[PDB]
């Protein structure tokens, strides 16, 4: 009889619990777990077959437990977050993340060698500030994301997040096999080998295995397991492999792994992504659960034994402290961050500051120095200063996050999205009203009395002179901007473009967005037609090769297929900024009150026109092979959606069976699989 | 470092492998999964690094191998039915699978005795004749139900298949409690109140568990992870609670959760049902390869040692006698089945004998079987037996279905079927034209090339005097039904109708279409508006008792409202017909050639339309406010559907955003959460 499965189905119960009874109360569910497994640590305790249950799961391996609960957490944030607004802001998160975390897991080093009273070295200091400054905030993104504007700190917290926990994991490992398994004694060569083996053999393997797993689910068609279990199997293949056949480090090659599998989101059928965002996020929170719980169980039983009045001293000193030094590591990285095109407002800084809570990475690694210490008392103190950390950290910071952002005044919700809610919600009312006015004329309703009926249905809103002709110029600048986003989301809603040359059309508007008095321009948008990088010299240099031989008209090929993407791309973005700007130049005629404006945004919407329609000339000009297969490519895409809407049409007549609507609803499925990996 | 990670993984990449390449052969993905795990169990046999990895999965322990890998695949077998078509027939499926299981088991059991050399007793003849009789046949389910008709056989082997495996387990536990754990000797009572409690408190527990986990699910809003999680826990608590804690049959307690569960399908969230559906067909697919792996391992390890000739002789007399016992079994039985209401033919006889696939429950049983035996020869024989009779199964039976499907002549496409098809496809094709017509006519797209585009957007079909009178009779009769099945799926897909409503209308209209001749009748739908029954008697007692005090109306409530929701299926079902028989005569009088037979068509119908209006009146006046509750949850339905037609048709012109989109699709889909109990 196995005694696990007993306390992963009740950790899944309790953890259900506690999401469904303290949803509305600002604590999360994390904490009530820890609680739950504290009260069950004591009456283990005292019951011995209690005790024969949890035995099993509170003795977990270090090994097995970073092994199972590392990659599905690692993978998860991986793949949960925007890889596009990742890239597009990887210079300041890397050097953030990167940089900050080793000042901050030195400046914890070095605080808890000169203020605590247990004797620690720098290693086992650096082990702890590793553990302290790897941050989980999955609950600050969350709140960021529902508050509409800041989306880009949401990306930042996100990312952040992700190569915090990837680099904390690293220098975790690097200093326990200094501190516990202390056996190895190398020259200086041999460590600038093993640094070099760990910080770049990560990313490559992770690259590999990638590589490798995205190129075999590009011709996996019509069977959803396969991909499902080629996901699970890569990602816990990439980590053991990394971690114990090879010496790379796991943790990085997983992260990188789902990044790539990520960004390579078209080579899953999209039935298949929905199940996959939906599967790794059960699996995270199963995973948050059980060691959440375990923590509770084991910091009950082998922690708090070892308690004093100066090591809760000790706890609050380290909560100020940590949070001052991560403070201060976002201050003096301001300036190098302010040098990047999106320097850190002091609103974000201090939101930044506020929204480090610590998680299960954190408490895994306090686990693992738990139970590989043993007799010894540091991993006691470990355990219980990283559990108090995370209790502090989930109820300070998380039920005064909110009040934060209103007292930033970030939460308030912008008045111009309120009124197109409102006008949203009014005309819901009036669908309502129209649906209520056919209803009442039926032979058999009739009977059903609407005033339940008209109490049920009823949404309610969530939400509740020359400096005169700038501030209409700006909210001129303001329709013309949301107006070409209604334009772009029309553009997809035809099927007119692709969604990821939507995803840079929606970006440029963003950026565009974010400067006040600059128009959508064209140079910006002219770059991503731009050709010039790295790859083009690199195919100069090839067709001087022209005049391992065998491979290498396979690598001109890859470059060229890599350079003809880029421009189909380039020439997609191009049509859908044209269609645009004619769709607004035709709507925006009628409804601008203001001659003279009317004549400046059409006059710069012209020579947008103008400029963006000589770049496609001499782009087409330049080579128009790959400019008539993105044409094809929008003719199959067309095409094959209309043959969808028609076998929808077919079913809802109801002149085909759905059997057979299935049927052909696979073929046509399979075909745009098909076009989408040309 | 775990080394089961890199064999479950392993197995699942084989796993992937395998049904990438093996999908256009014939023979299943299972069979060469076994011989892969052969082919890597003497690699293990010769090298010791792959021993040091298979070792922890091929020496499993048979306990933890059935608490794990039992529940899924039994889970999975339950949810995969369709509980409507499976309790429309249950008396059948329960025959069979009940005393066909117990006389195959016997004859089995006393062809073990009588054939083979080895002296086995009655006791473990039994055990070898329950893991042999244990069925999986998911292939020819699958190719049933994509062969066209007798979905009512595919849903009968698929119900034979659930109960078998069920009962199975509960007869293999009680005999290896016989054999491998005789401690107990007990008195003839003791023994009656064991068999009591395993056969009548497996499916009380699952009941009991059944209800609380479906009121759970009923009240979860808006968060998804906590239904998946409350199933999945749910599941393995209930088996392992009633396998270890009590001595119920636990293997019944999840059919029967799995069918409750099945059941209610309205208290999950409709996005949890489509992610359980693929979540837990993924379990079952890592359970199936991970099983036939381990017993190709262990084949490979354990059993192939003590092989004999007169053992590869016993195995092929043993498939050809296990296939005429269920011939036997299933002859014997088709008169009985022939007084029920839906009989067995002869063909659909030979399709249940051939059909019957041995898998992974049997398996299973053989690794315990053989795990539990230790040094003995008679795990050993059994796991060989029940390798190769998986194996000869797979490799003839799976092999040969499709072609003793084409011989008798049910695998064959239907003509209207086939003619509906053709048009389905011809409406493709026209609508293609169409779009091809106006995607020539743009500027953009002037100089795209329609060849290419044409030859990519081709979806082919995958099919590829009185007298006189009389047959045109009977084709009117197929028009009329046609037309009635059309009205049917109209009102579905207009809102008005239910999806149970639906199923019950289209088995009016295959009982319809049994007989040629005769009508859809009023009798049916008579008995769906006849709620007369054990529950109105208990209603009758309800009034008596009005005139555990507290809990009294309660239970009351618990009464009517089951009537409640067989009055809600009978006003369905009949504004449904009544509906459709308007609509059918607004259609039928264009196309019927004959005037004195349309009017001989309107006269029935006018009488069936006459005969629903007046039971219709008599519910109306039998019950106040059922009917007007009824009324209004349509109406609800209505409302709530054009308001979430109407946010869709928002966010499609782009005046709302897709995070507002989300929100209010959040909002609605409470309110229909909501709308379900009441």
């Amino acid at each position: 009889a196995p005694k696990v499965i007993v306390f992963i189905s009740g950790s899944c119960l309790f953890g259900a619990i506690s999401r469904s009874l303290f949803k509305k109360l600002p604590i999360p569910y994390t904490v009530v777990l820890l609680i739950l497994g504290a009260i069950l640590g004591v009456v283990a305790s005292n019951v011995p077959l209690v005790e024969e249950h949890t035995r099993d799961v509170a003795h977990m391996d270090p090994h097995v437990l970073l092994q199972i609960f590392l990659p599905v957490l690692i993978f998860e944030s991986a793949f949960a977050m925007d890889v596009h607004t990742f890239m597009r802001s990887f210079s300041q998160v890397c050097i953030l993340a990167l940089f900050g975390l080793v000042v901050a897991s030195v400046l914890t080093a070095v605080l808890a060698m000169n203020l605590f009273n247990y004797n620690w070295n720098f290693s086992e200091a650096m082990m702890f500030g590793a553990i302290m400054s790897a941050t989980d905030p999955v609950a600050v993104v969350a709140l960021l994301k529902d508050l509409g504007a800041s989306k880009q700190l949401g990306t930042i917290i996100e990312g952040e997040s992700l190569l915090n926990d990837g680099c904390a994991i690293v220098i975790f490992n690097v200093f326990m096999k200094m501190v516990f398994f202390p056996q190895l004694t190398s020259t200086v060569g041999q460590n600038v080998l093993y640094f070099l083996q760990v910080a770049v053999a990560g990313p490559l393997w992770g690259y590999a295995v990638a590589k490798v797993t995205v190129f075999f689910l590009s011709h996996i068609f019509n069977d959803a397991l396969v991909e499902i279990t080629i996901t699970l199997a890569a990602t816990y293949l990439t980590y053991y492999i990394g971690d114990i056949w090879l010496e790379v480090s796991g943790v990085l090659a997983v992260v990188v792994l789902g990044l790539i599998v990520n960004a390579e989101k078209t080579s899953i059928s999209p039935e298949v992504e929905v199940f996959l965002h939906r599967f790794w996020e059960m699996l995270a929170y199963l995973a948050n659960t059980l060691i959440f719980m375990m923590v509770g169980v084991v910091v009950t039983q082998k922690a708090l034994v070892a308690v004093d009045k100066m090591d809760w001293f000790y706890l609050i000193i380290l909560y100020l402290a940590i949070t001052i030094i991560r403070g201060m590591v976002i201050s003096l990285f301001s300036p190098i961050l302010s040098r990047i095109g999106y320097g850190l407002t002091w609103r974000n800084a201090v939101i930044m500051t506020w929204g480090g809570l610590r998680g299960a990475v954190g408490l895994a690694l306090a686990l693992v120095v738990e139970n590989l210490a043993g007799n010894d008392v540091i991993g006691s103190k470990f355990l219980f200063h990283t559990a108090g950390i995370v209790v502090l950290t989930l109820v300070i910071n998380a039920t005064t996050i909110q009040t934060l952002l209103r007292i930033l005044g970030m939460s308030d919700i912008s008045i111009p999205k309120r009124l197109a809610m409102a006008g949203a919600v009014r005309r819901i009312h009036e669908g309502q009203n129209r649906t209520l006015n056919m209803l009442k004329s039926d032979r058999f309703l009739a009977d059903a009395d609407w005033d339940i009926a008209t109490a049920a249905c009823e949404i309610s809103d969530p939400y509740s002179s020359p400096r005169e002709f700038a501030d209409m110029m700006e909210e001129a600048r303001l329709r013309m901007l949301k107006a070409e986003k209604i334009s772009y989301w029309k553009q997809f809603e035809h099927g007119m473009l692709a969604r990821e040359a939507l995803r840079l059309l929606v970006q440029h508007a963003e950026v565009a967005a974010d400067e006040k008095d600059q128009f959508i321009l064209v140079d910006d948008l002219k770059k991503s037609w731009q050709i010039k990088g790295i790859y083009p010299w690199l195919k100069r240099k090839l067709e001087d090769l022209i005049s391992t031989k065998a491979l290498i008209p396979k690598l001109i090929l890859v470059v060229n297929g890599k350079i003809n993407n880029q421009l189909s791309l380039g020439y997609d973005v191009g049509k859908g900024y044209i269609i645009g700007e004619e769709e607004v130049g035709k709507i925006i005629d009628r409804m601008v009150d203001n001659k003279k404006i009317l004549r400046e945004l059409k006059h710069i919407s012209e020579t947008g026109r103008l400029q963006v329609v000589k770049e496609l000339g001499l782009l087409q000009r330049e080579h128009p092979g790959i400019a008539v297969s993105v044409k094809t490519r929008q003719a199959i895409r067309t095409i094959l959606n209309h043959s969808r809407e028609t076998i929808h049409e077919l079913q809802g007549a109801g002149l085909l069976d759905e059997m057979e609507a299935h049927k052909l609803e696979l073929t046509v499925e399979i075909k745009m699989k098909r076009l989408m990996n040309a």
